[PDB]
């Protein structure tokens, strides 16, 4: 058999059967008789394709399968790859090289020292020495990013390898199963437990890997047994525990002083498959304050080495949520009263207040919708106003690198079809992935994108103001109509300029029959 | 003084006046106090950024300041910078970088082995070991991207060494002057010049370096004194030479045996200013035809090493072409007779022909515009109808990267208000830097942006069809509506669907005093 | 043809006709069928097999070739090429890698990612794509190690690509000729040299590219028009200027602050062939004092860009110091006066004092001797002492790294089998590449080592005494037996305990007719 049917077989064996790309030259021999059974989705910009294939993997909880053009193309999609890094997102990224008779010469469309470009946002990169290796690097990078601590990886495969023979011992990797499935020992976890049984007042932290592992509801249990307040660690990715749960408090601030003063008073505090601690601003003060232990469980090394303080131990999250959950004992402390919910900000009939806006979606949408943040000023608003009952309820670029949302928020879709998906995007992040529209319409694929048109990249005019820093230009985005982008890419658009057309315009999105964008006029 | 003013002096004195971004908050401290006397241009994704900055260094022949945001940032630019190093491009990249004290716990924002990020595609790469330290390595980056062979460096900075206090033995740094232009010694010149001069046919390739040295002049001197016909070197990413000048003979087909062929004959090749040669479609045979001598005049050591055939000289081209054209003899062989005018393509009422736009544009543009070029199936057809008298008239994605004619024909009208800039791209390459049309809208840069409107990726569908290709996804572009793309930016928009309306629509975005988009229908 | 004939053939036509090795198994297939007309120099570990070949480049002018072993055999040697890369010597280093089959399931000797393990210390590392590739990749190499600025290159070929066929049109690369013989423009040039004629008080500063191409004698001609003192620039790796010319200043101290204190008075500073400056000690201060106009002509873009002030030309230092030198008016100036001698120290009957050392090898080593150095205390008292008139009469660990001068000196001797080498090593240094002494031996290569013996890292003790530091362990190097350890590799050994059997040891090793090491009782 050739490399190309080999490959696809892999693919398929190790349940892979959709691919993410923009095509290209290098490419086409890979391409060529696609498989049936197969499904190729096309985006304009790599970008794009990236951020699609993210949203697919992150809310399906397997890898996605991407196909980029060389290093121009490789090069288009390293911003994603940056989010996906900070994600744990596993992602198969493979580009296309010139013909090895040419990377000599280095002729149109060489990846020079292909390997070494996507670096250091990736778990693996790679480029086969031979035609026949071809096969044995996909299920190398197959099981890479797979394997705890999950992330992407790269492989570079020149043109002509394609047609050449496989090695017939390629059926080897067709069927391999690897695992990293793992729990802390026995006589390891029993001491855990025990300091977790004495504990008089503890606290417990969730990060995106919990809901990565859909290790949510083994969380919920936890809490409910030992009677802990639980808080979402700084700069989350995603929604690990049903925000109005008696035992949630919120989202933490990411500031070093902010969170040892949150945490004081709390004599052992749990941290479970988030960083300690993907802090933003500098807030310098005490990492913890005296009388608090800090214990983390991460699935991830250059966590548990990069924290400033505390224990670690590293492990699957799913794994070791499950196994804390049920042998813990169950706490005579009461358990925590559940928080007040937000009060209503005055709205008049002009300009809506962000807050008027996560009411509303908070009040139609169904109770099974999936939302998408990137409305970077709006962040602490949205995580009191929307109750997120369910897994995979949220998804906020991991990195902070705008163009995320957009095309996330049609992968997420694409993945799960039967829950709403509603991407809330500030007027200047809408712009670093606005291509993405065209592959929702061409797939009809219903995602609801809601702009937040406010003119300005609001949360720098707020750090531009804590540094006291005057005569900085380039903030203001002014003169854009989200609803021609939306017209020239095919998707359906409205607009919402105060609070009766907000309410109608989600009522006709919310019936739609294909994606709509929606552009909201904010204060 | 503080960095953040040393800096600024440094950039002011070295002839730096403006700066390309997109801002974050590492960068905020650098951007706070903007001086007066720069001139800050905001772009909304990375990529168009980098292209508007490459356009407008390739275009000034100096190089150009770029300011982004972290990884993501740099990330969302990798694409843009795959281009700048085929061509050379003086790039000076800088990103922000978390403050010191939080880069150990990677705290939101940092960029993790941040010279490592842009490798392989810059000369040189850094991050300051501490404050003092950045006004120096601001001057390497200045001096390292302008000397030969030119090209984009990287510099990240953490956001907390603005404030401090530079050394004051930086005031050195300020007016320093590096020189690179250098020319072949004195004897081996005049042996050089003697092989040209004993050639009975020799025949003269030229790159894209000739046009960036502005030694387009020296080299039609040195054509004519010789006698000889000269072509463009394949993949040509800038026009050296007016291409209805008697000698010239057209752009070379990308392929091995095809250049050999079209070189039989001719005893001496001189190649000046590009590499060696930059092939594309793989068409082996032989380099180069027994009775052939090639040599090279190259200003990149890596374009010496690598060439697979002939001498290499590696100077300045500047100097060279100088040189050169003023010692050879006059030859008493006759001039080439000029290449017959192309022959007029039946057009019917319908769809356009890429030859009447290119017919068209020839005859309605004035003598002096700029051509941008990212249509790629129709690249053989631009360069034989579009008579570019003067040097600086045309670009094209050097390394094959899409989404650079749209940002760069912004940069490059910015650098030339005096030439009409008009972009003629694919409806497919439109796409990948769209939201550069916002910027060109903003500050009122009049560029002319020519889409040609097909609905599929052509180029693509033509490979697909040499390699005899079945099957391939993701060919086709449908559904796309360009002139609500530019409205959405604030673009005026037109419409050519047959040729009386693109000779209307034509005129009037001539006559316009602001940036114009044409859809153009074509076959 | 095989890859094998066409790549000896390749290096024969290149100019190489001697491999610099240490076998391994990947190699073998390389080794096989050894050419009659080359010649193999084994050493028994990698440091020495890159020291000898260094050794060779240096004093011969021209790139050498060597052979390691995998990932461990060129881990052994990247301390040597630490030094390489500073003293820009043209080194080809080719290590085998595994079959290509192999190379996936990483088997035993498997170099991993082999391009990213000699960086940063090579100027291009490479692994083929294909066998065929092999002959052009090697081209490569020799061309990138030659261009200036000269540095070593790494190349790693997996051991089945010998066998296989190369490309037929491989036969282009033979006799391929690169040259970077350039110097500045006509116009620029007599610019530089009207403010060289225009100065009332110039010095000159010399580097090692100006020994490296032998610029020596146009140097001095140089001083001699302009009536200037002539400086060697700090941690020199060569010596550039016979040091008992009437013009020698003598060696610069390695600090900011003695450096520009040294040049106060003179308006126009011309460095040569020298980064700007290779300082060591921290000496803080003014890098020029005001009145000093500092202009360099390296031959390294890199250094152009990293000196902290004054400007810079990036040209090829024997072209640039051939034009300088026959362009210059000769002033009217009175010549500088000679240096006086150095005093001679007060030395009884007991252990030698190393200015005695020095004294007796100047009067009575050959005039045209060639020295190496490796006593690091002592190296300001040996430029002092010893009259070096011809070129190639000095070197030194460029990047001060220890394990050099033995085994370069044999490359040396090698090199030059009409100068006697001698090298002056201490007691410390002599361990780090100790077992080269065997192939001094093995090949007979009549080397002289003279071991400076203190017992003690003397320049250690000496740094350990400025930073007052006190309680530093490690800085006592006793019983070490030199004349067993001569013994153990076949060479001669003698003993000097004062100075009568100094003198006779020096008369005997100086009529020997092999190696010989004469370990020196020092105070
Ligand atoms: C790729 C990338 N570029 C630039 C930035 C810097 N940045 C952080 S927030 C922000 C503002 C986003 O504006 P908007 O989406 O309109 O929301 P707002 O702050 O107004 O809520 C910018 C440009 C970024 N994080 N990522
Ligand atoms: C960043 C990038 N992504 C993908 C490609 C692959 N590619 C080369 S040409 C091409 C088609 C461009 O289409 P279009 O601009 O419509 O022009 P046409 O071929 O129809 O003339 C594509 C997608 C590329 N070279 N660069
Ligand atoms: C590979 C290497 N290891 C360690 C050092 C640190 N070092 C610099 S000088 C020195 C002392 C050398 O001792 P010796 O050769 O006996 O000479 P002395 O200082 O006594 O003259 C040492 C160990 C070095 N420069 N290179
Ligand atoms: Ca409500
Ligand atoms: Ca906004
Ligand atoms: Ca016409
Ligand atoms: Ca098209
Ligand atoms: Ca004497
Ligand atoms: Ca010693
Ligand atoms: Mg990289």
């Amino acid at each position: 058999a050739s490399v190309h049917g080999t490959t696809y077989e892999l693919l398929r064996r190790q349940g892979i059967d959709t691919v993410f790309g923009n095509p290209g030259s290098n490419e086409l021999p890979f391409l060529k008789d696609f498989p049936e059974d197969f499904r190729y989705i096309l985006a304009l910009q790599e970008a794009c394709v990236v951020g699609i294939a993210d949203g697919y993997a992150q809310a399906s909880r397997k890898p996605a399968f991407i196909n980029l053009h060389s290093a121009a193309g490789t090069g288009n999609a390293m911003g994603a790859l940056s989010n996906a890094w900070n994600s744990h997102s596993p992602l198969i990224v493979t580009a296309g090289q010139q013909t090895r008779a040419m990377i000599g010469v280095e002729a149109l469309l060489t990846n020079v020292d292909a390997a070494n470009l996507p670096r250091p946002l990736v778990k693996w990169s790679y480029e086969p020495a031979s035609a026949a290796e071809v096969p044995h690097a996909m299920s190398r990078a197959i099981h890479m990013a797979s394997m705890a601590p999950q992330g992407p990886v790269y492989l570079s495969v020149p043109y002509d390898d394609w047609d050449k023979d496989a090695d017939p011992q390629s059926h080897h990797l067709f069927d391999r199963h690897v695992s990293s499935s793992v729990r802390l020992n026995d006589q390891d976890l029993d001491i855990l437990v025990k300091a977790l049984n004495s504990a008089s007042n503890p606290a417990i932290v969730l990060g995106p890997d919990v809901d990565a592992a859909n290790a949510n509801a083994d969380c919920v249990m936890l809490a409910e047994r030992l009677k802990a307040p639980v808080w979402v660690a700084p700069s989350a990715p995603r929604c690990p525990f049903p925000t109005r749960h008696p035992c949630f408090r919120g989202l933490m601030p990411a500031g070093i002083a902010a969170i040892s003063q949150l945490l004081e008073g709390h004599d052992v505090v749990l941290v479970i498959g988030a960083p300690v601690f993907r802090y933003h601003q500098y807030d310098p003060g005490q990492y913890l304050k005296p009388g608090t232990r800090l214990i983390s469980v991460t699935c991830d090394p250059l966590e548990a080495a990069r924290a400033p303080m505390g224990d670690a131990i590293v492990a699957d999250i799913g794994a070791m949520a499950s196994a804390l959950a049920n042998l813990v004992e169950e706490s005579s402390r009461q358990l925590p009263t559940a928080a007040p919910e937000p009060a209503k900000v005055d709205q008049d009939a002009g300009r809506l207040h962000p807050e008027t806006v996560f009411d509303t979606l908070n009040d139609m949408a169904p109770e099974n919708a999936i939302y998408l943040n990137e409305s970077t000023s709006t962040t602490a608003q949205m995580w009191q106003r929307l109750n997120m009952r369910n897994p995979g309820s949220y998804y906020f670029c991991a990195a902070g690198g705008l163009g995320f949302a957009l095309p996330a928020a049609i992968g997420v879709q694409l993945a799960e079809p039967e829950r709403q998906v509603i991407a809330v995007i500030g007027d200047g992040s809408a712009n670093y992935s606005i291509s993405a529209l065209w592959t929702a319409a061409q797939y009809n694929i219903p995602t609801i994108f809601v702009i937040m048109n406010n003119g300005t990249y609001g949360a720098l005019r707020w750090f531009a103001g804590v540094l006291e820093a005057e005569n900085v230009p380039g903030l203001d985005v002014p003169g854009i109509d989200f609803r021609a982008l939306a017209k020239g890419y095919g998707v359906q658009a409205l607009k919402a300029d105060n609070l009766e057309q907000l309410k109608g315009s989600l009522q006709e999105a919310l019936s739609a029959k294909g994606p709509v964008l929606i552009e909201v006029s904010t204060v």
